[PDB]
């Protein structure tokens, strides 16, 4: 009979009411500027698309962040440099400064403001109950922003989520896989990171929406007030579901699988098994416990569910006994 | 009550008094040469509209260029085919030297003489005081030939103007986006490159003239005395506007805005905000200084205005303090 379909249940219609210009980025011309006023300082990473590399501009002396794409299809760059100008201004969205095309790569090059990132590895085990509500509600913007923007980020995890913790500043990065949502578009379920990825992905659900970046949110949540990164510790695509199901437990994964159709790789029959849904006092321990309380658990509930029509919108969970504290202060 | 409407104040009527098929394009024919006559050598670059190469004209041995046209509605290649003709033997106004069909693409293809092109991005940063004169010079008058034929090129730009050094020779290409002037006729804002738009396309006032192509020179000016390409460094149409408002100030804009009763996007209300006018000191350092005057600076404030009436025709710019040495030259 084939796969149910799906429609996203906040923001359906945003892009079709766009001008034809904001989603068809194919068509996008690129303004490119001077190569020559950026000179590259250091290196800061190297990703799988990209190196990172810091850089000053010399023309005013700026600290910037130039990120040399490596060689893909120019219709994925021309999608993140569009989703860029898109979101452009946005609360908590990484700022594109300049395009420039690299002397040696002969590649496009992205330069964005400078951010004076702590490493998670690093400030995570450092984190207070109230820093993690904070920052949480600092992402939750910056996703309810790009998903009103008719965007999905499809790349939620701790190391695109740049902090600078002195100035209590975030700023969400690597859209390079983010994508416009049109109702009805099947769309690569080989995306996000395996620890991130949700689980219509691990099935292959094609016609998934912005709910995927809330199940990778609740992921995040789950390692920081547990205090085991990554939460879902998977060694591959399948047994990152059974790692999964270990906690949701199955009763809920079949329910999900029957009501939207989805066949499943018959791998998934011999691994998965059978798993009754795990407390989430299970996880809580005299080194964490300081971190979770009733407010954290009951959201981080509402944000792992299989069925992605049933997870917290962005800027339902905004709107939490979880993030009382954090909007009186702010 | 609706916009203003503007007349150029020189070369207003000209085509008026012209016959009809000087003017009327659509209503000419084109006269195909043969294809075989011309042998490819090698690629220059690839634009939107059309991809550029170098060949020879077997007939007798010369070197040409041939810019095979990129499928565009055959209205706009009569019209461009048109201007060149019409245009033909100007002064430092690219020759068209045929036009062939391919037997089974059928697609049109442009013959032009060959220019030794140097790149302007290696040009321009070798460039003295008198080489910016003397080439600004040279556009000029053919700018100021063309529109006293009745023709505004809608796109200058360093890129469109090709210089031989060594041979001091300067020709003005791609005719693509020119059209004939005609008083009281609106027409397409969605020209020229986005770094060089006049003020008039980016507020949307469609009863221009050709004191658009001045503006562009003033920017072709303005980056080579002050090093700064681009100088107005738009993220897009809108942040363009406020590039330039940041400079010649706000004041002066909305008085431009009153005086021809142009209604604003409402977008621009919340990026405008107010600014003063900054003095071109602003833009003068140790590594610009030998090619800034008080002549250049005078002349370039008289180039770039809101008004487009009250900026310089063609004639005038030729006969400013600036070009003094260089018309004693000639
Ligand atoms: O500060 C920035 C700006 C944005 C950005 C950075 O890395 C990226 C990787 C990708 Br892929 C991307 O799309 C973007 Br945007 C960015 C980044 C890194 N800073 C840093 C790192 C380590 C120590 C101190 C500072
Ligand atoms: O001699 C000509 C004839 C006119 C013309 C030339 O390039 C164009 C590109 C476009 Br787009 C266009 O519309 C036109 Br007309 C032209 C050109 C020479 N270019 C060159 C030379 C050396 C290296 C690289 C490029």
């Amino acid at each position: 009979s084939g796969p149910v379909p799906s429609r996203a249940r906040v923001y359906t219609d945003v892009n079709t009411h766009r001008p034809r210009e904001y989603w068809d980025y194919e068509s996008h011309v690129v303004e490119w500027g001077n190569q020559d006023d950026y000179q590259l300082v250091r290196k800061l990473g190297r990703g799988k698309y990209s190196e990172v590399f810091e850089a000053i501009n010399i023309t005013n002396n700026e600290k910037v962040v130039v990120k040399i794409l490596k060689p893909v299809k120019k219709k994925k760059i021309k999608r993140e440099i569009k989703i860029l100008e898109n979101l452009r201004g946005g609360p908590n969205i990484i700022t594109l400064a300049d395009i420039v095309k690299d002397p040696v790569s002969r590649t496009p090059a992205l330069v964005f403001e400078h951010v004076n990132n702590t490493d998670f590895k690093q400030l995570y085990q450092t984190l207070t109950d109230y820093d993690i509500r904070f920052y949480m509600y600092e992402i939750l913007k910056a996703l309810d922003y790009c998903h009103s923007m008719g965007i999905m980020h499809r790349d939620v995890k701790p190391h695109n989520v740049m902090i600078d913790h002195e100035h209590r500043k975030l700023r969400l990065i690597d859209w390079g896989l983010a994508e416009f949502y049109h109702p009805g578009q099947e769309y690569n379920v080989r995306v996000a990171s395996r620890y991130f990825k949700g689980p219509e992905l691990l099935v292959d659900y094609q016609m998934y929406d912005y709910s995927l970046d809330m199940w990778s949110l609740g992921c995040m949540l789950a390692s920081m007030i547990f205090r085991k990164e990554p939460f879902f510790h998977g060694h591959d695509n399948y047994d990152q579901l059974v790692r999964i199901a270990k906690v949701l437990g199955t009763e809920d994964l079949y329910d999900y699988i029957d009501k939207y159709n989805i066949e499943l790789d018959p791998r998934f029959n011999d691994i998965l098994g059978r798993h009754s849904r795990k407390r989430w006092e299970r996880f809580v321990h005299s080194e964490n416990q300081h971190l979770v309380s009733p407010e954290a658990l009951d959201f981080l509930d509402k944000l792992l569910r299989y069925d992605h029509q049933s997870r917290l919108t962005a800027r339902e969970a905004m709107e939490h006994p979880y993030f009382y504290t954090v909007v009186k202060d702010q």
